[PDB]
């Protein structure tokens, strides 16, 4: 059935107090079949070295096993107790502010041998423990697992021994690749190597960071090798993904390429939060759903998700139902919160989980207790879980673009001044698209020719760095009838972050039918449409303009209205083989991409149902396991609101209607504010 | 007399000048009678290591002799010698910030074995030297001392040593009072303690400040012990402490707990700055005054106020008159500047004293002398001195709750992120209650039976962390009769800042007749105020608002009005045997805070005549050693001003009307721009 739960803390809670009890039977009441344990306390389970207590872990096991609830058990090496830094001091990493303080979780080098060496130990100790217990149904490796900016010396060299290995032992090799000449930098002798910290050279840090992403891969690998030696076949290996953190969750993980950690497991699990109250949106839950199901290929677990949640998240009535079925319609098929309680000390006192402070019942807890109830519901379970998607829209993530813009500014070139990120060029496209009820795959940008070919419209967001193989997949795609549509700052430079020194866009010339090898940012420069986008006439150009130069053969969707630049293209498209592939030269603002993307979904044939409702309800679909058409309909906004059903079968919730009531496409629909249900295409049972 | 004075700098006026008899003639000539010498200046008095030089000082305390003025030694050990650190780096303290380097004043190490022999060496041999001086008419102990984030080894392995005293040497009780299970941070063996610096767990890191403040209480009462030995019986120990500096004194000291370090003193001191010219508005004047009155339990020195001051405070006419005044209003028994002069010189060169750069008059001066030759007339400076305050109205003030709150913040729960701070919810009571023209008293949270059972209303301004005992306290106050006022993010913790996991507000809910376990950031979150707080009708709810649920006997005097939390108070008031208590479960606007509080204070029995004048003058008073009332009229604005009398007798100054003229309480008063009168109840 579908996973719902709680991580749970014993170790936390006040020992003054008898209640795991009460806390299962009110979790069992709830519809929560399953908690995560064990993770964040690594001092209490191995208190001093080499001595394991495993009172608490056992005290879960027990509480869950009497309650039938099951476990997933956390590997606790995220965080280290006293006694390992006592002796080993190196365990916590440099990092480019200088020498490392203990006390604050994910701070250590994960590189360090008696990191690696106790971490195997409690990993084996705590697994071997658990392993057999019938609750116990998985496995979480670590937590949210980064690199946490080590430049420790080890990792350093192992860093330098890999670049032997790469360039080959040649020198001459590597400073050309990475421009080194430069302000006096040529390394000419392996034994002259610097120190990383203060590089200036983007390409040898870029690699750097990804030498170190690749250590977090894995370090995940290694430690699903070690479980998989105990665990049973019946038991799965996840981890906790999340992504890049501005007070909730963002944008693509900076510190981690998801697409390639993921390998390690059995199924993805990923950890989102976001803004609610006044300002939910659906957006995050949305983006890091589609992400975790594009990273696993498939359904994913929500390993983490808010409950009450920090000072302002605290959900309207409503909302946090709302919220759960939203996880379930980007294919979730499992949803935890983080977590049981409230912790009455220490630095998250106030991410408050499902029971607050005082652990009585509160109305945020029994809304979730009223969701349980529906989805432990074999009719509405059984409709909902292994939900399949298949969309006709993707978009290109790139760690390494992200990697290289963090440096090379979009709007300065330097690493520092402007405001837009990639991440923002990237949810400014998937929000887009959203406000528009078009759904998304995420691929990486390094798909092969057979995934690529899956698609009607493929986008390729702040695309910098690429190799060329990448290049030449994507014009084969547009050949053989894609449709490719790329926004400035994209293929930029190679695979080492070198600028191509042929025409831009590199090897694509041909494919999009123009050139560019100027760029500014824009004063006063908005936007003149002749014809297919009318609609945006006007439009500002934001942040950074290319001064495209069409072919002659090209169709030029806009151009500059200003003086200075009004020889030059904003926006072109041009046919390639039975495909075509279009150029955006600059940044909209939110109104003028939903024209832009509008247009060019149009001009590919893409249409989905719920494309008409488009800024009145999002509706977002599947298939379920019976092979019917699920299509929810779901309002993020405050106001009760009515339209028109876009599918025909029957409502699966029933709303303020109900269960099981039949309806055809073009029927009136009213939801309350937050509402929502679900339009099954099948007859009532 | 009234104190009235400046410090003064003999070491640092330029070596070709020879102007002391003429700096102290001037003096004489403005009515300073008293000058403050020697805490800057360790290594003029003590060039290298066990030379004392005491040209300098004997320079001082000769002129100040022959001009008829006395003097305050202060203690020089709050900046060190460069021959100290070159001998003992450690002198200077290691911080979070990393490695200290010499210059800046105020960054050593308070309890380095270095800095205390070579301070007690200095302070015995300077003590000892001038104690015999008739001029010398007392002390003041370093200055504004505090523990400058010192996380030094010593006072770290110190501070282990009191934790296993405290906990018994038990560190599974340790453990689970500060609920280091979070983020495998437990400490299971004495040896394995951990570097304080970078730790994430607030119960810990708060204890570790209030030892640091309870060191910076200890080693004054250690150099005032020390001068003890030496002094006359005529003689007093004093300290000049300080408030949080947001440019100018603004609240509560983060650093020191005013009400425990003034133990060790004879008389409290104060150092008190703030805006003026048209942002002159009094309150800093009179949160530092209430607030010094309050920790020494009766009249208090300002050793420092600003003269010509940094850049941005040199007075308006009138404005600096208006401001000594104004201290003298909150029970102020003496007023010193900082200081006499203008430094050529070096840091505070733009932090300017009476005398600008040259020496010369200047209107500043002038004004001053003015003032000093007014109460130098003891027909004005016997009635104003040893002025003595009854208030109604209590503010309870926590250091232990600005700790826990300077990393929990209100808004956002987590060391980053909002604005509002427990300064500012304090300040935002205050300032509404010096506008409503109501006279406060501070009290420490942990205050006696005794002390809270002589207020009407007493005031719990973010409350957040404090014992059971404090709680049970309180709520015998309400019981017995007392109106008790407390606003959000109070008693939500115990005393190791550990959230209590009873029902909120805890131990307090039949007290308050209300309980709350949910809460948030409001957006676009009014109140709906349907009868005695009719007038708060729409105010907005800011900042954070708690969902109080009311039991059916509370009354609900404002509800929220917004669809998600309709169902859910924002303000509550409860009786409770006698008396009753308040909760203010959001922050609120200036305006609205001044229509919460005129209500609690009608409904706590507190009304006065000056309270019919708020908005239009500023009215402070009490009662002189002759028996009678003293009423300050002050005029904080740029404009004349026109006003009934609230108060009868004599007017003592004269303004812009002549000294001793008459008045009857309801009588039109006039004051000029920046004015001020006196009426005197006989």
């Amino acid at each position: 059935p579908i996973l719902f739960g709680a991580a749970y803390y014993d170790e936390y809670i006040p020992r003054d107090l008898d209640r795991i009890d009460t806390d299962m039977e009110m979790m069992t009441r709830a519809g929560i079949n399953v908690i995560r344990i064990g993770e964040s306390t690594w001092s209490t389970c191995e208190p001093q070295p080499g001595h394991f207590d495993w009172t608490h872990i056992d005290r879960a096991l027990d509480a869950a096993t009497n309650a039938g609830i099951n476990v997933i058990v956390g590997t606790p090496t995220y965080a280290v107790p006293t006694w390992l830094v006592a002796m080993y001091p190196d365990v916590l990493a440099t990092t480019p502010a200088g020498e490392p303080h203990y006390g604050a979780r994910q701070i250590m080098n994960i590189v360090n041998p008696a990191y690696r060496l106790y971490g195997e130990r409690v990993i084996r100790s705590l697994i071997s423990h658990v392993a057999q217990q019938p609750c116990v149904i998985g496995y979480q490796v670590d937590n949210e697992t980064k690199y946490y900016d080590s430049v420790s010396h080890d990792m350093q060299v192992m860093f330098i021994k890999q670049l032997r290995h790469e360039f080959k032992n040649d020198l001459e090799a590597l400073n050309e690749a990475y421009g080194l000449d430069y302000w006096s930098n040529r390394i000419n002798a392996w034994e002259d190597f610097p120190d990383l910290t203060g590089s200036i050279n983007e390409s040898l840090r870029a690699r750097f960071d990804r030498f170190r992403r690749d250590q977090v891969a894995e370090y995940l690998a290694w430690q699903a090798s070690i479980i998989r030696e105990y665990m049973r076949d019946d038991q799965f290996i996840t981890h906790n993904f999340d992504y890049e953190w501005r007070g909730h969750s963002y944008g693509l993980q900076p510190a981690v390429d998801h697409f390639r950690a993921a390998r390690a497991l059995d199924i993805c699990g990923v950890d989102i939060y976001h803004p609610s109250e006044d300002a939910l949106t659906g957006k995050e839950i949305a983006f890091g759903g589609d992400m975790a199901r594009s990273a696993g290929g498939g359904n994913y677990l929500v390993l983490e998700t808010q409950a009450q949640g920090q000072h302002g998240w605290l959900p309207y009535p409503g909302q946090l139902r709302l919220q759960a079925y939203s996880h379930l319609a980007s294919g979730a098929d499992g949803i935890m919160y983080w977590h049981w309680h409230s912790i009455h000390n220490s630095f998250e006192t106030y991410w408050r989980g499902l029971l607050s402070h005082d652990f009585e019942s509160n109305p945020t807890y029994e809304e979730a207790g009223r969701f349980g109830r529906e989805i432990g519901d074999p009719r509405i379970g059984d409709t909902l879980s292994h939900l399949s998607k298949r969309n006709a829209v993707a978009i290109l993530a790139s760690n390494e673009s992200l990697t290289a813009l963090s440096w090379f500014h979009i709007e300065t070139g330097f690493p520092m001044g402007g405001t837009l990120t990639y991440n923002d060029v990237l949810r400014s496209i998937y929000d887009a698209l959203f406000e528009l009820n078009v759904e998304v795959d995420f691929l990486p940008a390094d798909a092969s020719a057979d995934q690529l070919a899956g698609y009607s419209l493929v986008i390729a967001p702040a695309l910098y760095t690429t190799d060329q193989q990448t290049i030449d997949r994507l014009a084969r795609y547009v050949k053989n009838g894609g449709h490719l549509l790329a926004t400035m700052r994209s293929f930029v430079a190679d695979e080492n972050v070198k600028v191509w020194h042929d025409k831009a866009p590199h090897h694509l010339v041909d494919i999009f039918g123009m050139t560019y090898n100027q760029f500014t940012r824009p004063m006063g420069v908005s936007l003149k449409c002749p014809d297919t986008l009318a609609d945006l006439a006007g439009a500002s150009a934001n942040d950074f303009i290319e001064m495209l130069s069409p072919a002659p053969e090209t169709h030029v969707l806009a151009w500059y209205d200003h003086y200075a630049w009004d020889s030059y293209a904003a926006i072109t498209r041009h046919a390639f083989g039975s495909g075509d592939a279009q150029w955006v030269g600059t940044q909209l603002q939110a109104d003028a991409w939903r024209t832009v993307l509008a247009e060019a979904l149009s001009n590919a044939g893409v249409h989905t149902p719920g494309m008409e409702l488009a800024g009145t309800v999002c509706v977002r679909s599947g298939t379920n396991t019976a092979g019917d058409t699920v299509t929810y309909l779901l309002n993020y906004s405050g106001s009760p609101i009515t339209f028109r059903a876009p599918a025909s079968g029957t409502f699966l919730l029933g709303h303020p209607v109900t269960a099981e009531t039949p309806v055809t496409v073009g029927d009136a629909v009213t939801l309350p504010r937050w509402g929502v249900d679900i339009i099954v295409g099948r007859q009532p049972t």
